[PDB]
């Protein structure tokens, strides 16, 4: 059975969602916030965050329902949520307010673009951008998985002002995505996902085991250094729980898969994702444009969407339309590019030790 | 690499432990407390708890090193730890002080008895007692896995006095052990463990999936009801993280097993446990007596060790010596007894909803 707070139990009504979708979305949102932000003090901000996460959850598989262009507009209700009021409740008066408005809007924008019927030109630029370099992959995947957003929101929900540097967010996101994309590897290969680190680094278990071990070891060092402050724990709890949600949350298959993690995906799981079982989304193979959406983009994504075509790797394999054709759904790196990514991911420890002080 | 606080880095020296054992023990202890007690305010109590957990870790595979009879003695150092000073720091002035002295001492007593060369008569009485009824199994496994102890310690490490009722501890332990013993099922079958719920309930995946799903569902209900208080979260965090340590802690095999959970154990894992890889212990097939140890026993264990032989199930299969002969190592329930256990574990939801209000 699904459990969530009475405050939200009448949310998302009269929206175009069935009763079964509506209760699964509210439960997913609650369970994600609980797992990623286990320590909090401010219930008003916490529930506003859960509501923003319910809207994220809708965007992640039924993007057509979500009016991306009204998310940051004062007074606009999106599926009954006053989105900008919720973001102001969570972040107004913090040092990351403006950046997190862009982070949230940019996330749902490419959630909805990826979960659209017909692939837009803007969506194609995104899919080619996240394959352009491992550092770019990590920064754009941060927004897509809301890693820095959850870390900042967690601090905000303890009535503190997040004080992380840019290089601190970047180190933290690389650690968390290295772990999460490893656990999600078979889920994501079933979704014909573009957004998985190992779609670009390569699919050999040896590499995945190695960099998973290094990421979890760096995260234990970080936990040991940071566990005595509320901001430190806010960060630790999000990162450490990213890989663990596959066992703790009903969004995932631990029970249905016979109490296992890490069994390769089957065409059965492919069809489950297509039919939105656990609110998954299979990307099978333009209306929004750069010009219409660029106000909501954080700087690195705005740059990523305008990369000079003359500097794109020609030995990497592109497609006219991305997604599943019945693997991963995006660019296939050439051996030179793939070695650049594997090198970058293997050099994490030295990079992170520097960035994290 | 292994990470733990500078405070403990010179612990457990000149003890009969190698440098490799010593650093693995300190890391295990730190990682367990971090995972089970992620939210705390009192660093002095926290570090005292980590030290008590380091001593637990020694008892769990090399019990011969641990002088059980000096654990509760004021002024006694056990492997360099002032055990009673540490317990007083953690629990003196709480409502559970006396019960937790008995809980800790009783735990390490049967850790050391189970991890002994020659099986004692007292150890044989324990192994037959935990197979006597599912309720008795759960209460004695609570102490063995330190479930109520960790929950009470967590509250204590937030400078609060644990206020849980006896039926609250019992509900919480059944939830946590139902989850933990399921994830540990293959580890434990490799250890020829006696202390696994499914050794008694039966080994069919269907049953395990069902009761795992019910336990995790009840725990999400409990989290949703209790998450707004520090005592509530203290309880939630321990229970929810029990099954997850198999992915988060280096004590476990997630990385070495190719980033998987739930692959059946092999004779290779059996030999790993025997050779104490990750500080595991294989029980392969009397000096301490009831009279010498009964001062440290909590009431239900003192009763369990004196059960009338006339009331033991004769259709259950006992052995002169327990442990591996190259499965689970204890009593094998008869079909009548096994159905009593499966019935009890399937009736958890109604039992827990009552006990938890
Ligand atoms: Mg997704
Ligand atoms: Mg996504
Ligand atoms: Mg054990
Ligand atoms: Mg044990
Ligand atoms: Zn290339
Ligand atoms: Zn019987």
């Amino acid at each position: 059975q699904l459990h969530y707070p009475k405050e939200i139990e009448n949310d998302l009504m009269n929206c175009g969602l069935t009763e079964k979708e509506r209760v699964e979305i509210l439960a997913t949102a609650w369970e994600y916030v609980r797992c990623g932000v286990p320590e909090f003090t401010n219930w008003e901000k916490y529930i506003a965050f859960v509501r923003l996460t319910a809207l994220t959850t809708v965007a992640e598989y039924r993007g057509k329902l979500v009016d991306i262009d009204r998310l940051l507009t004062p007074g606009e209700y999106v599926l009954g949520y006053p989105v900008r009021e919720l973001l102001d409740t969570l972040f107004a008066g913090t040092s990351v307010y403006e950046a997190m408005l862009q982070e949230y809007a940019s996330c749902l924008l490419f959630m909805a673009e990826k979960t659209r019927d017909h692939q837009s030109d803007l969506c194609k630029k995104y899919i080619e951008a996240i394959a352009s370099s491992p550092s770019r992959y990590y920064r754009l995947r941060d927004c897509d998985a809301q890693v820095r957003l959850f870390i900042a929101a967690a601090v905000a929900c303890n009535d503190l002002d997040p004080d992380f540097t840019e290089m601190e967010y970047q180190a933290m996101a690389e650690i968390g995505i290295t772990l999460y994309d490893a656990v999600a590897f078979y889920k994501h290969r079933a979704e014909a996902e573009v957004s998985n680190l190992y779609a670009y680094c390569g699919q050999d278990l040896e590499f995945r085991q190695e960099v998973y071990q290094t990421a979890r070891s760096t995260l234990w060092a970080l936990e040991t250094m940071w566990c005595k402050t509320v901001q430190g724990r806010s960060a630790i709890n999000l990162l450490k729980n990213l890989p663990l949600i596959h066992m703790s949350m009903r969004r995932y298959r631990f029970v249905e898969d016979g109490l296992t993690i890490g069994k390769p995906e089957t065409s059965a799981v492919v069809r489950a994702a297509r039919n939105h079982v656990k609110l998954w989304y299979r990307n099978d193979a333009m209306e929004r444009s750069f010009e219409s959406v660029q106000y909501m983009l954080y700087p690195e994504l705005k740059e990523a969407l305008q990369l000079p075509i003359t500097e794109m790797c020609q030995k990497c394999t592109r497609r006219e339309v991305y997604g599943g054709v019945s693997q991963f759904g995006g660019v296939v790196l050439c051996k030179d590019s793939q070695e650049e990514w594997r090198h970058y991911v293997r050099s994490s420890e030295s990079r992170h030790l520097d960035w994290l002080g």
